[PDB]
């Protein structure tokens, strides 16, 4: 068996099946006789969660008396996925749970099948929270994870008809034996009501109560002995007619009900609103009590980290408390802020900013209003003072915007509140510095800081791809793990023959995995000898799944063109899930299904391509395709992706990266070397230029004949028989209303794809180029982010010493 | 200490300690230094909760096999109450685990003081049925508990400005330690639709689903290995836009959110329909289901109690389903229907009566209403063959109300479809026969039956007064715990001068500690030299709280014309709720505060009377003021009461009772005696001939001046000087709209307390006479009760053999 999974102590393992065998009677008060896999899975949950208990009171009291920063990590948003194998995991039990399970007569990979994920985020910010929690853990960071426990986190899709459904993600259905109600740590927010300006300063008054419920999830740092925690707050009522009244306590516990899945989209929903200001209120009550256990050593004890301006709130929040509760000097109180708080940048695309009505800002929050424009008053005095008579950049600096509605930008205020702003990724932040907040670069250039994102080596490695990791291992022994760099001694195998040969065939058990589960779970088959071609991300025009599509069909109408012509057979995949009311992205996903309806169905085609839809694509999903897949599709519009993290996740698990010169696949290339990375299209140069003489999709169309054949497939009704103009939005909108150049990029990626293809017909030296690819991954590892974040932003030391026993 | 409590066995105990700290660490994930009392609470819970799951797995497994008649008792209530010392008790863990949590250094009443309330009821009907699963455990009866799992029990009742008000019962905010989900268990329960009549017959379509997930709490029979299961069901979606479609859940989901707080009066609202629906139709599946693990032995293996007419439609529901779906034919689905079915009757005021209007059924169950006109129609077939002509008795007997709107008598349907239809005690049961349900009884004498009610001599001896069950036990053993009429060996120690002794010595140890909770918890402070006169119940006119407040009002007035004349003093307590509609139930507990008001702080009367209003009256409170209490009030107008079983609490504590020649109190009294009882006013035959010649207030009034003087007293404003009018509705009522001749049982009422005081005055005397009363209150045990049930409807012989181990 695979060593990396641990020992299968003797003892270990009867006490393991002893315990099972408790919880299936005590806790699940079933016999062998009635019990369901789902008891089955349960029973080794609760099992298994039993073995954090200790390290989770003993970290948490261990941080007590030392007493080192503590780390505050906001965030809407823990893409968290399934908990029973990370644990094991990270426990070193995993060896032990199955052979305990095997004696029982049980199958513990089908026992976790029935782990339903924490699908508390949308896409990449969601995860690297998640990510990010694991790292800090294993670098012995005292960080609390603090968000929002949704009732229904991310929707359940469903495919009919070509067409994606939204059914609720009842996650909790079943109970979540991982997380802690801590009902007696419950606090009041406050929303509406209004300021009295009297004797002591203001005076919030008359609002409406909610009451935050905490629940704790336990987090595994590797090996360590350390277990952190994430707090996520659940919405409570506090205590037409009595029964009325007793149904209406829904209308606040909405708040916690569901995470809105706009994905980089903003709608300006005040639901959401509250549900930025419920976590923000309660998670900032807890770090100050827990301060508290004078506010100049609050910096010192205290780290705020903001992902995204979704808590961005926390900062007029820690004011309000400071100034009017604690009754501070506004600039005392102000010091004490921007040096608690930091600012993380996700993306560029103007209509993810946050940008909230004045109005409903003073409706619901009427103090918070009056500290935002107190503060952006004396941050323009700033700015007047640094660049006297320079008018527009005051007016373009401003927290406040006019317009027919005046709102607030978030942004705006994150970056004024605090002490770092960084980007997700080089490129990234360097543009926020040249450009989009150039002014206040200006400003304050030593808040402008990158920390490259990265993904957690155990989740995206030995957790989901344990043959890769037990093959790297074999080589180099464990400490890679926990310390990603290493697998740059992997290069001195790219002429070693065993090493060659176990990386394809580890790449080979992963695909007929797949496989079968698809089989399995749809019914659907796969072609085992393919070229497994993966995009998998969130559905945008910005990651353009539509230039995927044109390729699919060139290949397909070149196959028709030349029938007797070898082409590497492909299986080309696309999942991810469109926002329920992003119109385009849900044609987008059809038109996907539709170019399989005729492309599946052509005999003279066969096995030799194929394309599908990966329904309801999330983390546990990720966990199955990423490790088998051969080429990942990562090709955004230059300039769009401020960094990715999929991208990384492919790259580790001995994938191919074909992509554009955007986000982190720039750093990855140069990681690894462009020789082996499939780079092509439009530099973000080439883009603006673009841009400075207007995007004219016809140019394109009216110079390649392959591409006018593709787009009259589309418009005449190829793709779509019984509804011939079907796709007419999606054929004007490439003609006529391409934000992101899909045709610009056409002729480069399909050669470049014709590259690749070249490649795989020499299976070494298409796995010496994966290797070289692993080998230098390294740098894409969630730690080493965190440990940036320690040094950099949060001032901490980072450490990897084990807490005792 | 005491021995009915059991035996503290010395590896018991260390085992017990063992898994406290055990549940307290892994179930608690607390260190002893963060500790509660309430996690000290359910880390005993829990280890006490262990104990139940070996004989609730056992209990039932053996059913299966050995196969015997199921019971399935029907009630939109369970008034529960606590459940941890109750499972203590019957699990003979009481005292072992006092040692436990002694050695450990806590105090396990003040830990069971942390244990919220089941309160899923409203009164008696509630009530009667947590006594009958109890009974029924404690028989050894294949019985099943089905109701709803209310968020919300009866509302928490605060007093404010005199006032009630009412506030949700959050009674799972900090979880349910004894209830088990079985989410896997999940039944859909159709709503609204139409019917398709087709060609195999009806067909119900186009329903809305409510899921129906079931949650099953441990019912222990007393020292017998027997734990049973009542089964409650809470209702969830199945799986505007993405997020109002998320959140619209609630709707549907508000089915099982909170108990109507109506009792003995009738509303109409859907919402409740949908409630009573509900738990009838999953509850039906679970039965045939189980049934299924031909229909002719249906009924030798299914018995269907519905207690009231509140799950009455499981009477076309199982039509339905035997009908529509099992394709019996109507005859035969017929017979199995009203073999399988009996209907318990509550109560004679026609406001309480069940009527739905037709289009309210025909919309939200359309195939119910199609059934219930075709069992009416064969039905009124029959009443016109027996007899022939007698046009009236058909519209008389009609399942169909004519009106301005058109209903459904839910009691004629009960009657109906049901082998037995009973009242609750005997005065009642022979009403129904003589003239409320004259004509049913004519046409079917053989189904109208008594029994009358009981409750349990766990819950109301052993549990709340151990002291007392203590004292009889060192006299006549521990048998009579399950055997409630060996009390009778008690009148033979009717001279013993030790019984006498520890009797009065009882009682005034529970004074003393009901003080102690009244001045712990709401510093109010009692005489405890007092006479403890005690009206508990829910606050309705017929209960005549307000005769009672008369009663107190002339107490008052006669101390002020003569303050040196000696009084026996007395703490008069009145305490239950009122409907959050009934204004003038709300009006009677403000008078009662009122009244306090006034004479609590008159100096003349110092502590020689207090008038005080017991908040929040519950099942956890009852087990606190009953085993206190001297005086029991039950002085319901003669006729109103069908039965009660708050008189049968008192009588088993020691509590001498006052009260009318109506419900129970009639069979109390001919079981102890007359003699020893304080029975006044007027009969069911005075109210009858008053009704005759119309009852007229003001004869009372214009004939006896101490009555004349307090109405006077509360018109003019003495009882409410800042709001001279306030209680002018209650004069209103009783001088010219009093239905339940509150001025015509005055003077015998006042005369019959003159004689209780007389009797206090005499202590040894009064004690003597509270013998006779326990002595002879085993009629009330609702194990007797049960086994009538069991022998006279449901055909099973019950058992008090021990199961092993
Ligand atoms: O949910 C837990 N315990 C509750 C406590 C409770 C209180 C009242 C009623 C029932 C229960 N049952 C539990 O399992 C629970 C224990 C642990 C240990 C972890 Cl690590 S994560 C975690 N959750
Ligand atoms: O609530 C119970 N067990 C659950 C099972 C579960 C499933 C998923 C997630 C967490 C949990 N925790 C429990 O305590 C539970 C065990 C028992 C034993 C009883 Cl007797 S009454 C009773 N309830
Ligand atoms: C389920 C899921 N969604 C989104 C992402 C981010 O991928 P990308 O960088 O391709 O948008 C990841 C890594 C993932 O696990
Ligand atoms: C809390 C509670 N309410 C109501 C009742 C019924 O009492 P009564 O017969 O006096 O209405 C009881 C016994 C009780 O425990």
């Amino acid at each position: 068996q695979i060593s990396v999974r641990g020992l299968a102590g003797v003892e270990n393992v009867t006490e393991l099946k002893k315990n099972f065998n408790r919880h299936l009677h005590f806790t699940l008060v079933k016999d062998r006789n009635v019990a369901t896999p789902r008891d089955y899975y349960f029973a080794l949950a609760h099992t298994v969660r039993d073995h954090l208990v200790g390290r989770w009171i003993r970290t948490q009291q261990h941080y007590y008396e030392k007493d080192p920063k503590r780390i505050y990590y906001l965030s809407l948003e823990f893409y968290m996925g399934r908990t029973l194998q990370n644990t094991m995991v990270n426990l070193a039990l995993e060896n032990a749970c199955d052979e305990a399970t095997y004696q029982l007569g049980l199958d513990m990979e089908e026992l976790e099948e029935i782990e339903e994920d924490a699908g508390l985020g949308n896409g990449g910010l969601g995860r690297l929270a998640a990510c990010f929690l694991d790292s800090m853990a294993t670098l012995g960071l005292a960080a609390y994870g603090y968000g929002i426990r949704y009732e229904f986190g991310i929707f359940n899709q469903k495919i009919c008809g070509g067409w994606q459904m939204e059914e609720a993600d009842d996650w909790l259905r079943y109970g979540n034996p991982w997380e802690k109600a801590r009902p007696e740590f419950t606090l009041p927010v406050h929303f509406y009501g209004r300021v009295e300006h009297t004797s002591q300063g203001a005076k919030w008054v008359d609002t409406q109560v909610v009451l935050a419920m905490p629940y704790d999830t336990p987090v595994p740092g590797y090996r360590n002995n350390v277990v952190n925690t994430m707090r996520l707050w659940s919405a409570k009522a506090p205590n037409g007619g009595y029964i009325q009244a007793v149904l209406d306590r829904n209308l606040a516990e909405n708040i916690s009900r569901v995470l809105y899945p706009n994905d980089n989209f903003f709608e300006g929903k005040e639901l959401r609103l509250k549900q930025e200001y419920f976590v923000v209120a309660a998670t900032l009550q807890d770090i100050i009590r827990r301060f508290k256990s004078n506010f100049d050593a609050f910096p010192d004890k205290v780290a705020i980290q903001l992902n995204d301006t979704h808590p961005s709130l926390a900062i007029p929040e820690l004011m309000r408390v400071l100034v009017d509760l604690e009754r501070l000097d506004w600039d005392k109180a102000w010091e004490v802020t921007v040096k608690t708080c930091a600012y993380t940048n996700h993306t560029v695309l103007p209509e993810a900013l946050e940008r909230w009505p004045v109005h409903l800002l003073e409706t619901l929050l009427p103090r918070h209003l009056q500290i935002i424009y107190e503060i952006n008053q004396r941050f323009l005095n700033r700015v007047a003072a640094a660049f006297p008579g320079d008018v527009d950049r005051l007016r373009r600096m401003s927290l406040v915007e006019e317009g027919a509605v005046k709102r607030i930008n978030m942004a705006h205020l994150c970056i004024a509140g605090s002490h770092a702003v960084n980007g997700v990724a080089r490129i990234h932040s360097e543009i926020l510095k040249k450009t989009i907040f150039k002014d206040f670069y200006e400003l304050e250039p030593h808040k402008f800081q990158n920390k490259t994102n990265g993904i957690t080596p155990r989740r995206w490695l030995v957790l989901c791809n344990p043959g890769l990791a037990e093959i790297i291992a074999e080589r180099i022994g464990e400490e890679y793990i926990s310390d990603l760099d290493q697998l740059r001694k992997l290069l001195s195998y790219v002429d070693d023959e065993a090493f060659i040969r176990d990386v394809a065939k580890v790449k080979q058990e992963n695909k007929l995995k797949f496989a079968a589960y698809l089989e399995r779970e749809y019914k659907v088959h796969i072609n085992p000898n393919s070229l497994f071609d993966v995009q998998v991300k969130r559905i945008h025009e910005y990651k353009r799944q539509l230039l995927n599509c044109l390729h699919v069909i060139t290949l397909y109408n070149r196959i028709k063109k030349e029938p007797n012509k070898f082409v590497v057979p492909r299986t080309v995949m696309i999942g991810g899930k469109a926002a329920p009311g992003y119109h385009m992205a849900k044609m987008i996903i059809k038109l996907i299904t539709a170019i399989g309806d005729v492309v599946n169905h052509d005999p003279v085609v066969g096995d030799r391509l194929r394309v599908i839809f990966l329904e309801n694509y999330r983390v546990s999903l990720a966990e199955k395709v990423i490790p088998a897949a051969d080429l990942s599709e990562q090709i955004s519009t230059a300039g769009t992706e401020a960094s990715g993290t999929g991208n990384m996740k492919f790259m580790l698990n001995g994938a191919l990266t074909i992509g554009t010169m955007d986000g982190a696949n720039v750093e990855m290339a140069e990681e690894a070397g462009e020789e082996n990375f499939f780079i092509f299209g439009m530099r973000v140069e080439d883009v603006d230029r673009l841009d400075q003489r207007g995007y004219n999709a016809q140019e394109y169309y009216d110079r390649i004949p392959e591409l006018r054949q593709i787009i009259e497939q589309l418009s005449s009704g190829f793709f779509s028989p019984k509804q011939p103009d079907l796709f007419k939005d999606i054929v004007n909108m490439l003609m006529h209303h391409d934000r992101f150049k899909v045709f610009a990029d056409y002729e480069e990626y399909v050669k470049c794809q014709e590259r690749v293809s070249a490649l795989y017909k020499n299976p070494r030296e298409w796995t010496r180029m994966v290797i070289r690819n692993i080998a230098t991954s390294g740098k894409f590892s969630s730690d080493r982010t965190i440990a940036q974040y320690a040094r950099e932003i949060w001032g901490v030391e980072p450490s990897r010493q084990r807490l005792p026993a």
